[PDB]
């Protein structure tokens, strides 16, 4: 059938990214795009975003997704994948978080395709945030990176930040009614 579906969406409280290299300790915590890429040392560039749990009748919904909004992307961005990893520690800050002090990614939660700037990823971490809310964790932490640098190297994206023109790109979980 056809089916309208209602989400609420959670923006990021915070969001950075992060280099290797000579920029192992430069912040980014105010850039208006988040880049990821993985590459040889010194091209490293991965992304931390922090969503606020509280306030979150868990009763009300069925699924919980992440969005991330591609800003832009390079030639051959289909020859890598992104991981959404864990973070259990929540006490990083966007406007002192770099490289060498990032917090540590305890696991995988979802490993999705790629997308071109422009078009939009949606990837289920349902049961990821339903634990950490009946778990009463108050923040949640995701980490993005990319699983292959690629033939080419042309594998770096960026997604739109919180500090983004559109609000309405930002990072945020979309909560599923039923």
């Amino acid at each position: 059938e056809y089916v309208s579906v209602k989400y609420k969406s959670v923006y990021a409280i915070e969001d950075s990214w992060v280099r290797d290299g000579d920029y192992a300790n430069t912040n980014y915590g105010t850039a208006n795009t988040l880049v990821v890429k993985k590459d040889g040392d010194g091209y490293n560039r991965e992304a931390y975003i922090k969503f606020d749990l509280q306030n979150i009748d868990i009763t009300k919904y069925q699924n919980i997704f992440l969005a991330l909004y591609v800003a832009n992307s390079n030639t051959s961005i289909h020859d890598t994948q992104w991981n959404i990893g864990y973070v259990a520690d929540n006490t990083w800050s966007e406007k002192s978080i770099t490289w060498n002090n990032r917090p540590v990614t305890t696991n995988t939660i979802a490993t999705v395709s790629t997308v071109p700037a422009g078009s939009n990823v949606m990837v289920d971490i349902s049961q990821a945030v339903f634990n950490e809310i009946k778990n009463n964790s108050k923040t949640l932490t995701l980490h993005i990176s990319s699983t292959t640098r690629g033939a080419d190297g042309k594998t770096d994206a960026q997604f739109y930040s919180k500090e983004g023109s559109d609000p309405l790109k930002a990072p945020q979980l979309m909560l599923q009614e039923k």
